[PDB]
C-alpha cells in the first residue's frame, strides 16, 4: 500500500577534499605548529594566539548576557544528565567460566577527546557543547575544543561560552583540517586525541576520515534531517511546523512524513508551503528548495509498513505522533534519536547524535563513543588441568605444536606427577 | 626505558559489479572459476551431518568445550549493556534500548595454520548477542566440502545457515543476502586481501608479555614462541623491569624455536628475528606507558601485584592476567582489526515529555533558536506553547527578520 504522495525530486562526493587533506596532513606532519599557524593565516587570515587562556575566555565572553548564559547552561545540563545516565548503563563485571577461570570486562573512558565546532552561521550552538559535554560526562579527563575564528576577534562568543560551560579543558581558535590535525597529533597541547568529533564541511569530514578511519565518519554528517510518523490522531499544524522546522537549515535538508492517514498527508502537504511563505526571507528560500527537492510524504497501509519504510529511511531525528506510543517504541529499529509523542520535538535538541546512515547503523555521538571495553581472564592452576589438555589436543589437530607446548609446560609445572593425553605431536 | 631488541584489490570492484548485476548466477560462475564448485552453495541438515560424521566424539567434546568458554563469556557481556529509563528535568523521560542486529555473516578460512577458533568465534558471539540469523561461509577444500572441523564448529556454535563458498563471493553473497534473502547487517571473519577489501567496500597474529623478576623465563619464552609459529610477520614483544629475565629469555627463545618441528621452526625464526622486540624499563609506571602505546592484540602479565596491572593498563585486545592462563587457551573476544557482543548490538535513544516540561524547555528553545537566526525552529516551540498554554506570554525571543 506504499504510495509516494510526494516524492524525492532530487538525489543525494569529491576527490577535491582528499587532495587537500593529504597535502595538508603531509605538511602538518612535517612542520607541526608552524604549518598550522601558516594555514591559519593563509586560509582564515588569522595571526592571533591559538591556545586561549582563562583570561581571554573570560574576556571574549563578557558581553554574553546572563539570560543567554542561563539558557545555554540549561540546555547543556540536559545533555549532561542523559549522558551520565547513559554512562551508568555499561557495567563492569567479572564472571566464573570453567571452574577456576575468571573473566571480566573493564570499562574506562579514553584519555583525550577532540571536539570541533563549525561555528558558522546556519549551525546550532548545540554543535559546540554536545561533543564536549558528552565527553566530560563519559569521564574523559582531557577535552580539547577547537572552533575557527569568527570575525577576526576570535571564537564566536556563544560557541566559546558553550565550550567553557560544557567543561572543555583546552580551547583553541583553529578551523578546518588544521584544527582536526592539531587535535589528532596533539599539537600545542602535547596530548594526541584518542577520538575527534564534531560536524564541519567536506574538508573537516575528510580530515576525520583520514586520521581516524571508521571512528571519524560514524557520526551524522550532511544536512539536518527530520522524519515524522503520524496516524489519524496527530495534529497536522504541528506535524507541518516540525518538518518546516528542520527544512530552514538549507536546500538539502530532508523532511519526511510517514503516515497511515491520507487526510493528515493532504493537510500537511497543504500547510507546509503556507508556513514556508510566512518565514523571513533567508529561511523562506532555504525551506522552499529544501521541501521542493527533498521533501517526501509516504502513505502506508498498516503500522508494520510504516515501521519498514522508517527503518529503511533511518532518520537522524524521528518524531512519533500516534496513539499507542509503547508499540512504536518496541517495534522501530533504525533511527538516530526518537521523539515520542507530540510534546517533545526535534528543535528541543538531541541527547545524542545518531550514525552516518548515508554511507550505517553503528557509532553516533554518545558516551559510548568515548569508552573502551577491555576484556581480561585469569585462571587457577586447577582450571588449566582441563583447559591445558583441550588446548594441546586441538592445537596439535591444527598443526600448532608450539601452542601445545605452552600447555605441556604448564601441565608439567602445575601437575608434575600426572599423566595427560596432550595429543600426538606434530612431526611436519 | 631502553630498547634491547628491535625490529591488486581491484578485482573487488569488478567482481562486486558483476554480482550486483547478475546475482546468484555470477556467484555459481565465480565458484567454478576460483574453486571448481559444482553443487549448491547452501548446505542442508543432512549434508552437515554427513560431512561431520568423520569427526570423533573426543574431538567434538574438545571443540564444544572451547565454544562454551566463548559463549559463556559472551552471554555475561551481553547483560553488561543495560536498557534504562530516566527522568531529567521534571516531566522529561529519556532512555536507551539495546537491540541485536538482524543478521550476521561469518567467514572462516578453512586453511591449515589457522585456528578452529576462527570459525566459531564470530558465530558463537553473534548468537549469544541474540542475533536471530547467522549466515556462515567457508571456502571449500578441493571439491570435498568445508573442512569438517570448520563445519562442525559452525554448526556447534549455532550457525543457522551454512554455505560452502569462498572469498569475495562469500562476503558479497552474505552482504547482499544471495541464497537466503537475508542481507547481513555486518560480516566478520579473517581472510585474504580480496576478502578484506570486499569487506571494506561493502561495509597478522600477535602476543606480548609483561614480566617482572618473579616471572618464570621458560614459560615467558615458550609463550612468545607459541604465537611466533603463526608466521614471519607475527610480532612477539616483551616488556620487563628485569634485565636478568630480559637476558635469560632472549637466550632461551632460540633454543625453544630450534627444538620445534620443521615448518614451525623456520616460521618462528623469521618472526622472532624480524618482528620480535624486547624493552627494559626502570618502573612499572614506565611499562604501562609502553604497553599502552603498542596495544598488543594479546597481552600476558606475569608479575606480582596483578591487580595493579589490571587497574593501570588501558590499551590492549585481550589481557591474560597471571602465568596460568595463556594466549593459546583462547580469546573471549578479538581486539581491533573488535569482535564482541557489543559489535552486534544497537543502542537506540528516545525522549518523551509532559506538557509541563515544555513550559520551560519550549521557551528556552525559542530564545536560542532566534539567537541562531532559526525562526522556523523557534516556531515549533511557539506552536506547542499556544496549544498547551493558550493565554501564556513567555519570552520566546525576538522574531528573525533577516
Ligand atoms: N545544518 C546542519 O545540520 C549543520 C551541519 N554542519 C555543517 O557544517 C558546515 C560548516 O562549514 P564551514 O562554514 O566551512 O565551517 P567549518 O568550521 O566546518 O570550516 C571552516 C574552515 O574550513 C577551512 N576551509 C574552507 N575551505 C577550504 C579549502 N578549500 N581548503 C582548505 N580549508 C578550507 C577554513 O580555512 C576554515 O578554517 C555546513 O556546511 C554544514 O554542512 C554544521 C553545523 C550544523
Ligand atoms: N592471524 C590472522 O590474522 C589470521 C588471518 N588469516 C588469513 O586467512 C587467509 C587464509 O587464506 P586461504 O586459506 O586461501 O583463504 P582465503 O580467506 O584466502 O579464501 C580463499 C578463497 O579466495 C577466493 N579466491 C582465490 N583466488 C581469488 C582471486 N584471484 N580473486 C578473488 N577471489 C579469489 C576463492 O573463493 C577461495 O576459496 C590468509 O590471508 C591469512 O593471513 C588466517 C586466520 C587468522
Ligand atoms: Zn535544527
Ligand atoms: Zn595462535
Amino acid at each position: 500500500m506504499i504510495s509516494y504522495l510526494k516524492k524525492a525530486e532530487k538525489t543525494p562526493e569529491t576527490a577535491t577534499a582528499q587532495k587537500v587533506v593529504t597535502e595538508m596532513l603531509a605538511e602538518i606532519q612535517a612542520r607541526g605548529k608552524d604549518a598550522v599557524r601558516q594555514y591559519a593565516k593563509q586560509l582564515d587570515g588569522w595571526s592571533g594566539d591559538i591556545v586561549l587562556t582563562p583570561d581571554q575566555i573570560r574576556e571574549q565572553t563578557k558581553d554574553v548576557p546572563a539570560g543567554v548564559r542561563a539558557d545555554i547552561d540549561f540546555a547543556i545540563r540536559q545533555v549532561t544528565d542523559f549522558a551520565l545516565a547513559q554512562r551508568e548503563s555499561l557495567k563492569e563485571f567479572s564472571v566464573e567460566l570453567h571452574p577456576g577461570v575468571t573473566a571480566g570486562q573493564r570499562v574506562l573512558p579514553v584519555n583525550v577527546v577532540g571536539c570541533y565546532a563549525p561555528a558558522g552561521r546556519y549551525a546550532h550552538i548545540a554543535s559546540a557543547y554536545m561533543g564536549v559535554a558528552t565527553a566530560k560526562a563519559a569521564g574523559v579527563k582531557t577535552v580539547v575544543a577547537c572552533s575557527s575564528p569568527f570575525r577576526g576577534q576570535g571564537i564566536h562568543p556563544h560557541v566559546l561560552y558553550a565550550f567553557q560551560a560544557a567543561g572543555a579543558d583546552v580551547i583553541m581558535a583553529l578551523g578546518g583540517v588544521q584544527a582536526i590535525a592539531s587535535m589528532a597529533y596533539g599539537l600545542f597541547t602535547g596530548k594526541p586525541a584518542d577520538v575527534v568529533v564534531g560536524p564541519g564541511n567536506k574538508f573537516v569530514a575528510e580530515a576525520k576520515r583520514s586520521l581516524y578511519g571508521q571512528v571519524g565518519i560514524d557520526v551524522f554528517a550532511g544536512p539536518s534531517e527530520v522524519a515524522v510518523i503520524a496516524d489519524e490522531t496527530a495534529d497536522p499544524a504541528i506535524v507541518a511546523s516540525d518538518l518546516v522546522g528542520q527544512a530552514e537549515h538549507g536546500h538539502e535538508s530532508p523532511a519526511w512524513l510517514f503516515t497511515t492517514s491520507r487526510d493528515l498527508a493532504d493537510r500537511v502537504m497543504a500547510l507546509v508551503p503556507e508556513l514556508i511563505a510566512k518565514l523571513p526571507p533567508t529561511a523562506r528560500d532555504a525551506a522552499t528548495a529544501a521541501w521542493r527537492d527533498y521533501g517526501e510524504v509516504i502513505l502506508c497501509g498498516t503500522r508494520e509498513e510504516v515501521v519498514e519504510i522508517s527503518d529503511r529511511y533511518a532518520s537522524e531525528h524521528l518524531e512519533v505522533h500516534t496513539a499507542d506510543l509503547d508499540w512504536w517504541l518496541a517495534n522501530l529499529t533504525c533511527y538516530g534519536s526518537l521523539f515520542l509523542g507530540e510534546e517533545t520535538t526535534v528543535a528541543f535538541g538531541d541527547k545524542t547524535s545518531g550514525p552516518n546512515h548515508v554511507l550505517r547503523y553503528s557509532g553516533g555521538l554518545s558516551v559510548h563513543k568515548f569508552m573502551k571495553t577491555l576484556t581480561w581472564q585469569q585462571m587457577t592452576r586447577e582450571a588449566t588441568r582441563q583447559i591445558g589438555q583441550v588446548t594441546a589436543r586441538i592445537s596439535r589437530l591444527e598443526g600448532m605444536e608450539a601452542h601445545a607446548r605452552t600447555a605441556d609446560d604448564r601441565m608439567a609445572k602445575y601437575f608434575p606427577n600426572a599423566s595427560f593425553e596432550m595429543g600426538t605431536p606434530v612431526e611436519v
